């Protein structure tokens, strides 16, 4: 009944004590709460550090992980199956959920167009026909890496409170257009955490889906913080205690990708560098990974102790265990 | 020593014995009788609902499910091994064999010749070389499959004695020739249990390999059931108990399935649909999975309070544990 | 800190030591020297064997591994990420290392050029980054073979010295020119143990890199022991105790394997046989696998009682988990 789609759909306070259990989970890995249970973790898509840290988790509450990467599923109802599908997501839902005690997701979008992706079928699909909890691994959201960032920020600061901090969601330069999914998810938990964010791209056409802009409002006038649109780069970073590197295709452009090549490659100049996080107020940079050194952050500031982007990876472990934990 | 290759070569009792611990296991999942121990799971082919089950099986019990899916294995004797194939199945039955306590195998036909698959080489090279049990996961027959749907029946009916039911076993359309594994399986398992068993197919080039047809008799005699053949879908499913849909090209076709698409698709009708099932005696449905809804079934009848296949697929878990505890 | 790179970089007692675990654990597999532990298995190359005895090794000891099969990773420093790397070794074994105790690596050799691959890029990448033991699972040395072969000779024997014995590394004939990874690896240990041992090839252009050839003498000095290299087979196999057969290209002739296929072509009767094998001093025979049979080896000299290769492929497990027991 109760799912971890996105963290949208949880109170406050329901986000907190996640946060806490993790924190918890942090200090005391090893448990029982999921003994002699098991989750199936379905990938659509490869992840070697989601399935690591899922598969660990599991085990380390006395769990087993199944893993299954299937590579052909209907997710069309009335339609007949004529095609290239074998079977219905009704079916693979309802017999999986007769197995294991949780289903976790990770779909990635076909690119081919967002106005579809943006409909999240295979995640609502298997929350509608599975009976057991269902978590997202990442589709077009990536909440278990807002929580994973969100606990990071809270471990850095030294505070669960982190209203009156600037944050600065920065689009970032790529070869190639990618997700929006961990920028979608950065500013809905930086802004549900209370925080004064600025989604910081190039031109108005990489502005998030309206979706995630009504979610951020939504959740500014929650927590008291404020959110804010801009396009340059200086006055950004000014004063900034946090920044987040993300590179995403601009949305207008989906489904074709070659007039947007020549306007992405003018702006590999949004690299996050020393010029810039020194603008910061001795601001922290991290990064969901996997990150292109001297394309989206320069070796310099990866390196540097301002960057706590393997300790966000690490806290995903944690992060992960707290829902599982919550959902059994 | 002793193997779970097929039904065929167990004792009516030894089947009613892993039938009941399957009951068992049913009512208390988790146990100790595979505790230490290790399987080793080998798919040909790939599969999640047989790769799911039986690791979780193994875990329930204290064991370690190891899957392997290769992907180049010789399986001839005295062959100069100067082609494709890198190691014999000697020697990887046998080395195998000095890591596990148990081996599965999952391996498809090539639908390149009947004539060569039904020697079942891939299963009886395993079974000779390996110094541990060994499990048939499907290859030209599915015999765990055989008793996940056998108990579902039982379950079904409220009682272990299956005598005197209808059982209906039918072809069904489908765009492509598919292996024959369920359905001999089928037929097998229905007359060693006793039931009133009926092959309803096209014409008389679908009727299933003389192996079968055999089997299916001496177990007639045994049982105290009965076998028949029909081509006429009405008379068949009148006053059914059971009513088992599986899809299977005519053995007399393969090598070449050309000429053979246009004479399946004349009989896309084979289809179970209500009409067909409100001919038998309020009688179950149930396909061992994948099913392509609106092809081989109606989605009305997938949805139906009569359709067992779920449970007939949860099932699987529960008989695949009693198979692995008494190997061990 | 430390880590088991290769064989070379342990002490003598340390082996013997690892050796002696390795027996003890083959007398009780079952312990808790990795409870609650975890291992990276990170293959870039397939090896059911491989992932097979590490994993069931972590099993057994209370521990789990989680397995990574990369299908794009970037080793170079300062290097623009412009290209098809998504993410740079730094953060990868960095993440694991926050998630797991010790990580295993596979990655076998391009074959496109001996210059670069004796680099071993991939291995010493991981050990440099990586905050906890990292282990060759093989790249151009096998020191997990090493050990298993060093174990099975121990046992065959009937003593842990090995001094004084005659052992024979021949190379094979393949169609395919092969690493030289395991051939480095039983020259290595064999002089190590202190054995006469003679590097039997075709010709000159078969001795191994200089690299191992030296380790080779540094270790006859050390154990007492002796190397030689030879191109006739009969004064070779004369009284000899143990066989090892290996297949491997030419170093020589690394980049282009054209006017190669001719020149192993003609070297086609260096395989072991009966006839071979009767001028030793009923030597034992044994190969690393996988064997392709009448090639490497005769099916009369693999089915022989002095063939111990079965043994060597357990005690893989065994070996393992000593060495799993000692880094954590």
């Amino acid at each position: 009944l109760k799912h971890f789609l996105n963290t949208q759909d949880w109170s406050r306070a329901e986000l907190d004590a996640l946060l806490t259990q993790a924190a918890l989970f942090k200090r005391n890995k090893l448990g029982s709460e999921l003994k002699g249970k098991s989750i199936a973790l379905v990938f659509f898509n490869p992840s070697m550090r989601t399935r690591t840290s899922f598969e660990l988790g599991a085990f380390q509450l006395g769990g087993h992980a199944v893993v299954l990467q299937p590579g052909p599923i209907e997710f069309n109802l009335g339609t007949v199956m004529d095609g290239d599908t074998e079977e219905h997501i009704a079916e693979v839902a309802r017999v999986l959920g007769r197995y294991v005690d949780l289903i976790g997701v990770r779909a990635f979008p076909k690119f081919v167009d967002w106005s579809k992706d943006r409909e999240d079928q295979v995640l609502k699909s298997f929350a509608k026909y599975s009976p057991v909890p269902v978590i997202n691994m990442e589709t077009i959201t990536h909440p278990c890496q807002e929580l994973a960032h969100a606990l990071a920020l809270q471990e850095h600061f030294g505070t669960p409170d982190l209203r009156g901090k600037k944050y600065v969601l920065t689009w970032t330069y790529h070869p190639k257009p990618l997700n929006t999914a961990v920028a979608n998810s950065a500013l809905t938990i930086a802004t549900r955490m209370g925080m004064d964010v600025t989604l910081l791209c190039p031109t108005p056409d990489y502005i998030l889906d309206e979706r995630y802009m009504d979610w951020a409002a939504q959740n500014v006038a929650e927590s008291g913080g404020s959110l804010q649109v801009s396009h340059d780069i200086d006055s950004a970073y000014a004063g900034a205690d946090v920044v987040y590197a993300k590179s995403w295709g601009a949305l207008p452009f989906f489904g074709n990708w070659e007039p947007e090549k020549p306007i992405r490659d003018q702006y590999q100049h949004f690299i996050v560098d020393e010029r810039k996080m020194a603008l910061t107020n001795n601001g922290v940079f991290s990064h969901c990974l996997p990150l292109r050194r001297n394309v989206k952050a320069t070796d310099a500031v990866m390196d540097s102790p301002n960057c706590i982007a393997i300790d966000e990876a690490e806290n995903r472990l944690h992060v992960q265990k707290a829902i599982m934990a919550a959902l059994v």
